[PDB]
């Protein structure tokens, strides 16, 4: 009745291929329309056609600057442990979203941005320069001035203090960017990523607004920090459901975005990652 002994520590291409499967039979059935996204004047805000934002979790953004800006972004907010707008899933941004991407971060009142890519990974391009490099001079995304104050450069990822003055007013976002990725099946590599959710919530915890966080676009690796955050954050309220499961979290995680976790490999190192937090703690 009180697991004070956590006991879930106890072949997995086939939990995902049930995930896989579900969202086969979510599009079948017209289960989550992406309509807003399909819509002719948003075609260039998609970093990849087959990945569009849910129209019901979707992120709509009100805060206009311009006889231009629509109410659109790929972007899909992810309930947390007490409720939604807990977290936003995004893709990295396209040189023409940047100043959308700066909109959503100030209209929700974002604190905390989670970038898990790197500007460039094997040869390709993955992103676009949304932040400030400290040295630089300011960088304007429209009427958005980001800076750089400080930033301390671990092990595995980077902390960015920025500075986003929109009109007069001036806000203070972290930027974590996590340039290298641990992968499964090497259990010690996790580690770092468990380094990132514990600093990030150690920047933000019982706060009101959601942790922006993207990779590229927005599902795969997205998935991973989100689903294991949020296992962490029940497993620091022991609030952790008895019948508690990683596979069932992905399931509806991948009910507000589209394959929010991507690939098996992602798949069980969100998994030995939920392990290592439980054999840990204690
Ligand atoms: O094999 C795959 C996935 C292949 C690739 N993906 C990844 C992607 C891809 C390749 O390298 C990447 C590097 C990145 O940094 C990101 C990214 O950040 O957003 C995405 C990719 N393009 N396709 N998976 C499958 C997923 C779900 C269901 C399936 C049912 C049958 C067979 C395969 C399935």
């Amino acid at each position: 009745q009180r697991e004070i002994l956590q006991k879930f520590l106890d072949e997995f291409a086939n939990e995902f291929l049930k995930l896989k499967r579900q969202s086969t039979k979510y599009k079948a059935d017209k289960t989550y329309p992406t309509t807003v996204a399909e819509k002719p004047k948003n075609i260039k805000k998609n970093r990849y056609k087959d990945i569009l934002p849910y129209d019901y979790s979707r992120v709509e953004l009100s805060l206009i600057t311009s006889d231009e800006d629509s109410s659109y972004i790929n972007a899909n907010f992810i309930k947390g442990v007490y409720g939604p707008k807990a977290y936003i899933a995004t893709q990295g941004p396209l040189s023409t979203t940047l100043l959308d991407f700066w909109r959503m971060i100030w209209e929700y009142s974002v604190l905390i941005i989670v970038m898990a890519c790197m500007e460039y990974e094997m040869g390709k391009k993955k992103c676009e320069r949304y932040w400030a490099e400290p040295g630089e001079m300011q960088l304007e995304f429209g009427p958005f001035s980001v800076s750089c104050e400080a930033e301390k450069r671990k092990s595995d990822y980077i902390i960015r203090t920025l500075k986003v003055k929109f009109n007069s007013e001036t806000r203070t976002i972290y930027q974590f960017h996590y340039k290298n990725w641990p992968d499964h099946d090497v259990p010690s590599s996790i580690d770092p990523i468990l380094e990132l959710i514990w600093d990030v919530r150690c920047y933000q915890e019982d706060d009101s607004v959601p942790i922006c966080i993207h990779c590229s676009a927005g599902c795969g690796r997205t998935g991973v920090i989100c689903a294991i955050d949020y296992t962490w954050m029940l497993l620091k309220d022991g609030i952790i459901p008895e019948n508690f499961s990683v596979f069932s979290l992905i399931r509806e995680m991948r009910t507000q975005r589209p394959s929010l976790v991507q690939t098996q490999e992602q798949y069980e190192l969100v998994y030995n990652a939920v392990l290592e937090l439980f054999k840990r703690q204690m």
